[PDB]
C-alpha cells in the first residue's frame, strides 16, 4: 500500500511487482501466453528466468516477454 493515489480497476491485482507499458504490438499465440497493444498496463507479479514476466491484463492473465515492454515504474530513472 504505497503513499499517494490509489485508482486501480476491480480486474487489477491489488498487489504485484511492478507496473509495465506495452510499446509495441504483441500477438500471443497460446492462451498460456498474453495478448496486448502498444499501450496496456500490464502489472507484472512473476519474472521467469528469461525475458518473460507473468502479469493480469484485462482480467486475463499470461505469459508476455518482457522486450515489447518498458519500465515506468522503477529504481531506473525513466
Amino acid at each position: 500500500g504505497s503513499s499517494g493515489s490509489s485508482g486501480d480497476p476491480p480486474w487489477a491485482p491489488r498487489s504485484y511487482l511492478e507496473k509495465v507499458v506495452a510499446i509495441y504490438d504483441y500477438t500471443k499465440d497460446k492462451e498460456d501466453e498474453l495478448s496486448f497493444q502498444e499501450g496496456a498496463i500490464i502489472y507484472v507479479i512473476k519474472k521467469n528466468d528469461d525475458g518473460w514476466y507473468e502479469g493480469v491484463m484485462n482480467g486475463v492473465t499470461g505469459l508476455f516477454p518482457g522486450n515489447y515492454v518498458e519500465s515506468i515504474s522503477g529504481p531506473s530513472s525513466g
